[PDB]
């Protein structure tokens, strides 16, 4: 019950705090690492970090050493200049971005996962969602981002949206938690699942 967790940079604020005050309710020693999700699935893996515990939305099954379980659902945009020429053309579709460069999350250097994989042939990869909103800010191309990084500069038009056809409200992602198997069997584990859920659940809906 000595903890380290990650999570990613998509988890909102309230998501990770949530989580950790439950965390420290039912283990008593808890370290956060953040990461970008690209490199969220990497990390836990590379055995010289000893990560417990992992809150991502990237998805393999065939994770060694760790189980699965989902915790909750975060939101998503598709996010681009407001003069960007899809902005103005009101039909947006999966094959109409795929012509106009994405700027994404990742390196090149790594086995793209198909959530993660970039959709269109026209890319340029950055490493946090700050400098994939800069860019994109700068009209450079569009972009995938999470809902806490982007919904001041939509409500304030700085930004706007052409994922409103796709799924209106937000790109529901699911949220995973990786326990090491080990963690199965501690009724600390369960418990924190059990409340975490909860309290997400309520401020979810909210
Ligand atoms: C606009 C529409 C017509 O076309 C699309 C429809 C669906 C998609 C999705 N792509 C990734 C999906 C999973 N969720 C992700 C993936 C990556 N990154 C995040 C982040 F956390 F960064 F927000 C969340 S859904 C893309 C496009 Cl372009």
């Amino acid at each position: 019950r000595n903890l380290r967790v990650l999570l990613d940079t998509a988890i909102p604020p309230s998501f990770c705090d949530t989580v950790s005050s439950v965390l420290l309710d039912d283990f008593n020693m808890v370290s956060l690492i953040r990461t970008s999700p690209a490199d969220s699935l990497a990390t836990i893996k590379q055995d010289n970090a000893e990560i417990d515990i992992a809150i991502t939305i990237d998805e393999e099954l065939k994770i060694s050493r760790f189980n699965q379980c989902v915790l909750g659902y975060t939101k998503a945009f598709v996010v681009a200049h407001p003069q960007h020429p899809l902005c103005n053309a009101s039909l947006h579709s999966i094959a109409s971005l795929a012509n106009y460069r994405q700027i994404s999350l990742g390196s090149r250097s790594g086995q793209h996962s198909n959530l993660l994989r970039p959709v269109s042939d026209k890319v340029l990869f950055v490493e946090n969602f700050d400098d994939m909103l800069r860019l994109v800010e700068a009209g450079v191309g569009w972009g995938i981002a999470p809902h806490y990084f982007v919904e001041e500069r939509l409500r304030n038009g700085t930004l706007a949206v052409l994922s409103e056809l796709y799924e209106p409200g937000g790109i529901d992602t699911k949220v995973y938690c990786y326990y090491n198997t080990a963690l199965e069997s501690e009724r600390s584990f369960l418990r924190f699942l059990e409340s975490a859920r909860q309290r997400l659940r309520e401020l979810g809906r909210q």
